[PDB]
Parts: C-alpha cells; sequence; structure tokens
C-alpha cells in the first residue's frame, strides 16, 4: 500500500492520472520523482522547467555541478540527484527529443531506467515539448516498466484521449 490516490489502473504495474506532477509531488513526496531531462541537464521548459521552478532552482545548481563533473548524459540515459523538497531522489531521464531528431527507438532504454525503482511517480517520457507520440509513450512504459510507476499527465484533454484509447 502508497500514498498514491486517484489513479485509474491500467495494468498490474501501470497506473495514470490527469494531474500537475509537481503539484502531485508536494502532496506525496514519493520516493522517486522522474525529470523529463535532456543530457545537459538545463532545465529549462517542460516538466524540467516545472519542477526546476518548485525547487527554487535547486535542481539547476545540483544539476551544473553534476554536468561539471561528469559530462552530459547520453540519450536514452538517467542519473539519480536529490528530490529536494518534491522527493527524496529525482531520477532525471533522458528520452529522445523528436524535434532534435532523435531515434525514437531510444524511447524504450529510456523506459528501462524506471526499473531499478521499485515505485516511482513519472510523466511519459518524449511527450509534450519533446514531440513523441504520447499514445506510443503510454506502450512503451506498458510494455517496458515493470516496477510500479504512478503517471501524472498535465493535460486533461490528452489524458482522456490516453485512457479511451489504451488497448
Ligand atoms: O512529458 C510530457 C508531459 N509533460 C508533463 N507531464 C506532467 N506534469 C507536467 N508538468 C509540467 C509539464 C508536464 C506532457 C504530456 C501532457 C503534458
Ligand atoms: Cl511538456
Amino acid at each position: 500500500v502508497n500514498s498514491f490516490s486517484g489513479y485509474l489502473k491500467l495494468t498490474d504495474n501501470v497506473y495514470i492520472k490527469n494531474a500537475d506532477i509537481v503539484e502531485e509531488a508536494k502532496k506525496v513526496k514519493p520516493t522517486v520523482v522522474v525529470n523529463a531531462a535532456n543530457v545537459y541537464l538545463k532545465h529549462g521548459g517542460g516538466v524540467a522547467g516545472a519542477l526546476n521552478k518548485a525547487t527554487n532552482n535547486a535542481m539547476q545548481v545540483e544539476s551544473d555541478d553534476y554536468i561539471a563533473t561528469n559530462g552530459p548524459l547520453k540519450v536514452g540515459g538517467s542519473c539519480v540527484l536529490s528530490g529536494h523538497n518534491l522527493a527524496k531522489h529525482c531520477l532525471h531521464v533522458v528520452g529522445p527529443n523528436v524535434n532534435k531528431g532523435e531515434d525514437i527507438q531510444l524511447l524504450k532504454s529510456a523506459y528501462e531506467n524506471f526499473n531499478q525503482h521499485e515505485v516511482l511517480l513519472a510523466p511519459l517520457l518524449s511527450a509534450g515539448i519533446f514531440g513523441a507520440d504520447p499514445i506510443h509513450s503510454l506502450r512503451v512504459c506498458v510494455d517496458t516498466v515493470r516496477t510500479n510507476v504512478y503517471l501524472a499527465v498535465f493535460d486533461k484533454n490528452l489524458y482522456d484521449k490516453l485512457v479511451s484509447s489504451f488497448l
């Protein structure tokens, strides 16, 4: 039993809700919140910009030190950093950005990072400003993640479409 509330159950391990991931994280304080990161951990917009704003830029400060030490992530890769005031940990995961010409096949690799964590609050990878089809992303999530994932879909209209089309 966990403290997530109001989710629709899609499969044994995947759950979905129309919600602002920032507000969800502040309420639940999950062990792991997933950020929709880029390889430079530059948290400008979308989920990343919103999460970073909610940390008063502490996420960005920590991320800049991480990059200065380690260099950029790989597309499809991840790193674990602090969750600041939002969660215990933040798993920064880089899905492919279609608006950069990146290979959508890397979306499965990106979701594989979730399997290293028993429970996660997460967005749909590569959706929104990353330019991929959210229906496809949800399908890849369900077919790749085996741990317990609670998906927050910000757009109510998109949420309704994902549920009604879910196979
Ligand atoms: O990953 C892409 C998704 N982005 C977010 N998901 C959840 N909460 C969010 N808050 C700010 C952006 C954001 C889009 C699909 C509908 C939104
Ligand atoms: Cl977005």
